[PDB]
């Protein structure tokens, strides 16, 4: 199995509730003098009668606490009822010696580094896409419609996920010590964590919506349904932008009712997150049954010209990689490898690296569908040709 700083800070939660818990639970001792019991962020140290050590046994939340568990962390307070004072008036004096001790703080901060790199670039490149395509009054169909709203989903959704590792500072914290572990519970389990990542859930569901969207109008083009454009559209837009509304908020409200502490990170016991990853997954099925029939219908479109032997397998494999940024398939690929049961550093892991390889998905859409566009370069020329006259 695999822990890291994330585990060992679960665990300290419980570890000092239980602590403070038996702190009130215990009975005092009858006699007096007695030196004071307390929680240091360390361990909970009970009550030692004066003129000898207390011997506690080596707290159970550290990761290398099972290597050992007999060794003993040793105080002594003074016979008078003083816990014994160090050397240049510090904290009391405690010996440590007994139970004391690439990893994943270190994998997880480099697929970090690559993915805010790479959706800094889609979120550029998509930027100045978008300005493109509205600029000019001759790129305005219904498509170039749909692709705007597109280009903006994608870059509502790098943004979020700045605004996320930028709300909580994990990349510098990854080295933390005792005595900053309660202000990272405390901010996770505050409600401005609970918003900002209730607000990434919805921007990352629209993405997938907004690309079924995709799918389904180029299928409705190809299957020859001519309805009422305006009824078409309105429809096309509310289901892009207001259908996650129909599965995030009763799992953020369930979440919210229902759990006392956390983040609204996945449940132990319970199974509370289908409620967001249901709906996906029929999302990414769907749209890959329009990239499979769209595919049927372009290869025996090009099978009915007469073309030589390599030309048509060099034309099916370009439309196919044009087409696999605009429908978002590599997500099939993405839904197996990834296992819907981890916890933890585990998922971290596994959600990372998707991230990392899904992240520039929004730049090669960009630079496909509006850099190297015919028409697009088309109307540069014609802009470039009237300003050449003054
Ligand atoms: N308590 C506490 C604590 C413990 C350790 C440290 C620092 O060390 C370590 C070690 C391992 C991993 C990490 C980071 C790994 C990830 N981020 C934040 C984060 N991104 C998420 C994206 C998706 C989901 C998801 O469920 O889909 C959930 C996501 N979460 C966790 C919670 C949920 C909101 O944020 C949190 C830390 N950090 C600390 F900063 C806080």
């Amino acid at each position: 199995a695999t822990v890291s700083l994330w585990e060992t800070v679960q665990k300290w939660r419980e570890y000092r509730r239980q602590c403070q818990r038996s702190l009130t639970e215990d009975p005092p001792p009858a006699t007096d003098l007695f030196c004071n019991r307390t929680f240091d962020e360390y361990a909970c140290w009970p009550d030692g009668e004066p003129g000898s050590f207390v011997n506690v046994s080596c707290p159970w939340y550290l990761p290398w606490a099972s290597s050992v568990p007999q060794g003993h962390v040793y105080r002594f307070c003074t016979a008078e009822g003083l816990w014994l004072q160090k050397d240049n008036s510090s904290l009391p004096w405690r010996d440590l010696s007994e139970c004391e001790e690439s990893s994943p703080e270190e994998q997880l901060l480099f697929l970090y580094i690559i993915y805010t790199v790479g959706y800094a670039l889609s979120f550029s490149a998509l930027v100045i896409a978008s300005a493109i395509l509205l600029g000019f009054r001759h790129l305005h169909c219904t498509r170039n419609y749909i692709h705007l709203n597109l280009f903006a989903s994608f870059i509502l959704r790098a943004l979020s996920v700045f605004i996320k590792d930028a709300a909580l500072k994990w990349m510098y914290s990854t080295a933390a010590q005792q005595h900053q572990w309660d202000g990272l519970l405390s901010y996770q389990d505050s409600l401005s964590c609970r918003l900002v990542f209730l607000l990434m859930q919805y921007c990352v569901a629209a993405n997938y919506y907004w690309l079924l969207v995709e799918g389904v109008y180029l299928y409705t083009l190809l299957a020859f349904s001519v309805f009422s454009e305006q009824w078409i559209f309105r429809l096309y837009v509310s289901i892009g932008w207001g259908v996650p509304l129909l599965f995030v908020v009763p799992w953020g409200i369930v979440k919210y009712l229902y759990e006392d502490e956390g983040c609204w990170t996945r449940n132990s016991n319970m199974n509370y997150w289908l409620i967001i990853r249901l709906p996906i997954l029929f999302a990414i099925g769907v749209n890959f049954l329009i990239f499979v029939r769209v595919i049927c219908i372009v290869v025996s479109k090009l099978k009915a010209n007469l073309m030589c032997k390599t030309d048509i397998k060099c034309r099916l494999a370009k439309s196919t990689l044009t087409l696999i940024p605009l429908l978002g398939t590599h997500e099939v690929i993405f839904a197996f490898v990834m296992d819907e049961h981890a916890r933890g550093t585990l998922r971290f892991i596994k959600l990372f690296t998707e991230l990392s390889f899904t992240s520039f998905q929004g730049l090669m859409v960009a630079i496909l569908y509006c850099f190297v566009n015919n028409e697009v370069q088309l109307e540069f020329r014609k802009s470039w040709e009237r300003w050449r006259l003054e």
